[PDB]
RNA sequence: GGUUUAGAUCUAAGGACUUCCUAAUUAGUGGUUUGUCCAAUGUUCGGGCAUGCUAGACUCUGAACCC
């Protein structure tokens, strides 16, 4: 939990490698960072460590001198500036190859540190093996400093000593303390600075978030500018000079970019003039208060009533919350028609989706939409919601195993302020960011923008697809918000719904149908039967479903007994339990339950396979599998709450895990004791 | 029969706290007393892992592997 990778991410800059040097500090400045990282003025330290100040001062000046004479210009051109105007297929093909970036990182590192600074040649390869490890680190993935030091022989650092071998115990304690400071300074101050100097590293919005992509600044600045000037024409406005400001962040896609705008806490000018650590502290703590007590309550009340709008109102019934609820509804529709027919008629189906649903959202229709769910109520009314708090605010007892209110007369005010005043900061060619508001839509990344689309399209479905609920036993649709699917039994109702999507009537709400991905399938015995909806392989005749079988790979179980099996699953359960998946703002609360079970299920059916293999050799103990479950369950609910910061539905998620594992233990009859233990989990 | 090795103790050498004296500032050097300290420190549900463990002794207790 010492070396984090997010420090390197998203650091864009236009470099000039003619006069360039990575170390920005001096020999006396790095010295304090090595001997006493907590506080400066190493003269306060003990007299025995000053005895070795000369050696620590000597080696740093040598790598600095090498840094000053390091011809970065020749390195860039030789290894990572062979680009050509090829117009490659997909954005991630422009990235520097991972073998190349580690090569450039190491050869710069190699010419920076002499083997004295590496601690011999046998330690140099060890440190290099951890430098490539840090490069393989995912976006959120961290690295423990003790792991980095495992294998590095301290005795070989004679410049870290007085010049002789380790004499006493006290000499060992301080030499190790000095080694930690140095090695940590190597990665934080040099390694992270090396990658930051040459590559804009991004998060590769497609799957396997542990993969980071290294884009050369020259390449990236050309790629983003081209894409952002096309986006600016339709979506952005140059505006004149907080809580409605964010920094734009376009992440790669299949030949495109997904424009995310991560909100910014600092004010309009406290971001520019960052040289005051008195104002930014007073403003970054305004944002945390703005969310918990003013921005979270408005979001909580919106959803809490849309759940009653989705059930009661027929129009919002077509709106879905999770990917699995679409499968159930068609399977209930499958069984609903078999009440009287019992021989399913020829079915007709269509699928379509909206282009840039967030970026095209009609702001004027949005304000009317939110007013629609408050139209029935009064205006000077106050809704109530419960407080959740952070996982740090659970200090009743460590090692985990009330109300709040806001007036709806103000919640409608803060909604409009997020639709109107939302403005991003794109970096100009000069290098200084500019302010841009939105012509249409709302930024992807703003908290309220999530539910803003969910409520609009639910209103949209209600106000437009009124024909399709007359004799709903024949046909019914599901939203799954950015997609759409419709199932019918007669051509009469299919011809009427196809007209509306192919007409401009739907783009009043700001929803433009993507006709390029609009598929039609009929069970006419020769047209088609197989079709794939979002995560559902829906058959036009039997309505069977198997979702991917693919999205999370096999654990490739080979391990022996007893607890070597468990260890591999633990480390490769949290790795598949990325905090991007558990994001409450990005995905739905119900959708998190689905994917957390898929990660859960694959690591329990692989247990049963290799359970009987080593069952003859070793009989498992019914109390070593308990603490395994306790750790797996605890680390899941702790990861889910700490990523969001709130604890919305932590009990909800709790009695989904202990449910999906009580059914994954049907084998091994008389497993009662461990199953009964799963029930008591409440704290 | 062969290989490897531990702790205790003794002696010598060095190291670490603490007062006094160093033409030291990309500097931190060298003598020193009136008490102490020289083996672990991290890490992992008392065993492993990583780093560290001066030099001798026919002083004492031993240990592990192969034939
Ligand atoms: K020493
Ligand atoms: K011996
Ligand atoms: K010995
Ligand atoms: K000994």
């Amino acid at each position: 939990k010492w070396i984090y990778k997010f420090d390197v991410l998203y650091q864009s800059r236009n470099p000039r490698y003619r006069n360039y040097e990575i170390i920005r500090t001096n020999v006396q400045e790095v010295l304090a960072e090595i001997v006493s990282p907590s506080t400066k003025n190493p003269n306060s330290e003990n007299p025995a460590v000053k005895k070795r100040f000369r050696g620590i001062k000597n080696v740093v000046s040598r790598i600095i001198s090498n840094d000053k004479k390091c011809r970065y210009d020749l390195i860039y051109n030789k290894y990572l500036s062979s680009s050509d105007t090829r117009k490659l297929k997909t954005m991630i093909d422009y990235s520097t190859k991972f073998n190349r970036v580690v090569e450039v990182v190491l050869i710069i590192m190699g010419k920076l540190l002499p083997l004295d600074a590496w601690g011999g040649t046998e330690n140099k390869k060890v440190i290099q093996d951890r430098i490539v490890d840090f490069l393989r680190l995912g976006a959120n993935e961290r690295l423990h400093l003790d792991d980095v030091l495992s294998g590095i022989k301290l005795s070989k650092f004679k410049w870290l000593g007085v010049g002789n071998n380790i004499s006493s115990q006290q000499d060992f304690q301080i030499r190790k303390r000095l080694l930690e400071g140095y090695i940590n300074w190597v990665f934080i101050s040099l390694v992270k600075n090396i990658v930051r100097a040459f590559w804009y590293v991004t998060e590769s919005s497609n799957m396997d978030r542990s993969k980071l992509f290294y884009f050369t600044h020259s390449i990236w600045n050309e790629l983003s500018s081209n894409w952002i000037t096309k986006y600016a024409k339709g979506n952005l406005v140059q505006v004149v000079s907080q809580f409605t400001n964010g920094k734009i962040k376009l992440i790669p896609k299949r030949g495109g970019f997904r424009v995310i705008c991560v909100p910014l806490k600092q004010s309009l000018y406290s971001f520019n003039n960052k040289r005051n650590f008195a104002l930014k502290q007073k403003e970054k703590w305004d944002y945390i208060f703005y969310q918990k007590y003013t921005l979270s309550p408005v979001r909580q009340v919106l959803q809490l009533k849309l759940n009653a709008l989705r059930k009661s109102d027929m129009g919002h019934r077509s709106s879905v919350n999770s990917t699995n609820e679409v499968a159930d509804r068609i399977l209930t529709f499958r069984n609903d028609l078999l009440k009287k027919n019992k021989t399913l008629p020829v079915l007709y189906m269509i699928k379509f989706d909206m282009k840039e649903c967030y970026d095209r959202l009609n702001q004027n229709a949005l304000k009317e939409s939110i007013a629609g769910i408050f139209k029935e109520d009064n205006e000077n009314t106050t809704y109530h919601v419960r407080e959740y708090g952070t996982l740090d605010e659970f200090l009743k007892l460590k090692r985990v195993r009330k109300t709040l209110s806001i007036s709806k007369n103000k919640i409608i005010e803060v909604c409009h302020s997020q639709i109107e005043d939302a403005t991003c900061l794109v970096k100009n060619k000069e290098g200084q960011y500019d302010l841009f508001k939105r012509k249409q839509g709302v930024f992807q990344g703003f908290s309220l923008s999530g539910i803003f689309c969910d409520i609009l399209y639910s209103t949209m479905v209600s106000k437009e697809f009124k024909f399709l609920w007359e004799a709903t036993e024949d046909n019914l649709l599901l939203r799954l918000v950015d997609d759409f699917i419709f199932i019918t039994s007669n051509k009469d109702t299919l011809k009427k719904v196809k007209d509306k999507i192919s007409s401009n009537e739907l783009q009043k709400y700001g929803a433009f149908v993507n006709h390029e991905k609009t598929v039609e399938i009929n069970g006419e015995a020769g047209s088609s039967n197989k079709m794939t909806f979002v995560g559902l392989d829906i058959n036009c005749l039997t309505l069977d479903v198997k979702k991917d079988s693919s999205q999370f790979s096999r654990p490739t179980c080979k391990f022996r007994s007893f607890k070597a099996l468990f260890s591999n699953l633990k480390q490769f359960y949290c790795s598949n339990l990325s905090e991007f998946l558990l994001d409450f703002s990005s995905n739905s609360l119900e959708t998190i339950r689905e994917n957390v079970d898929a990660i859960l299920k694959l690591t329990f059916e692989a247990i049963q396979t290799s359970f009987a293999t080593i069952s003859k050799q070793d009989s498992f103990e019914r109390y070593r599998f308990m603490k395994f479950l306790h750790v797996i369950i605890e680390t899941t609910i702790e990861k889910f709450a700490r990523v969001n910061g709130s604890m919305e539905g932590v009990e909800y998620l709790l009695t989904c895990i202990k449910i999906t594992i009580t059914k994954s233990l049907a084998f091994m009859a008389t497993k009662q004791e461990i199953i009964e233990w799963l029930y008591t989990l409440t704290i």
